[PDB]
């Protein structure tokens, strides 16, 4: 409250250890549903059933332009990648395994940077 404050957690590191994570997330070799924002004209259903589309190419001009104020509303639009691609494709398809897999790798590195 008023002029009583936590310790000071270091925050500094934050923005490159995100631009290194989404790195590895870019070259995975099941990130290819996730590299470009979904094609709105020619895919039936995508806008208006998914409300907040997000896609790793998006993610990255978001960080490189100062659009995440910290680090959870990096993992917030990351994890609405994985989110949006359970909403849209069923768990048995190359594309919804893509989706868990990358998931599951993202939670582990950032279990593993952050916590």
């Amino acid at each position: 409250s008023m002029s009583v404050k936590k310790p000071k957690r270091d925050d500094s590191k934050d923005l490159a250890l995100c631009s290194m994570i989404l790195t590895e997330m870019e070259t995975h070799e099941d990130a290819w549903p996730f590299l470009l924002p979904v094609n709105l004209k020619l895919v039936p259903g995508y806008k208006k059933v998914i409300k907040k589309p997000m896609d790793f190419s998006t993610i990255r001009e978001k960080l490189s332009s100062g659009q995440y104020p910290n680090l959870e509303t990096f993992a917030l639009d990351v994890r609405l990648v994985f989110d949006n691609c359970e909403t849209f494709n069923e768990d048995d398809s190359d594309i919804g395994r893509a989706g868990h897999n990358m998931r599951k790798y993202f939670e582990k590195k950032w279990t593993d940077t952050f916590k």
